[PDB]
């Protein structure tokens, strides 16, 4: 396990508005808890899967 900004498949950054919305997203991505990191960044979660596709060199493009 361990946390992140959690990616979608094209490293879509479950962006928020809101820590709770954070949370939320974050329990169903696998993870114990996670807040909102604003910061012109996206959700933050802790606990999500191993291997799950967070972050890497992408911006997030339909493909």
């Amino acid at each position: 396990k361990k946390d992140g900004y959690p990616v979608d498949s094209g490293n879509c950054k479950y962006e928020c508005l809101k820590d709770d919305y954070c949370n939320d997203l974050c329990l169903e991505r696998k993870a114990d808890k996670g807040y909102c990191y604003w910061g012109k960044v996206s959700c933050y979660c802790y606990g999500l899967p191993d291997n799950s596709p967070t972050k890497t060199s992408g911006k997030c493009n339909p493909a």
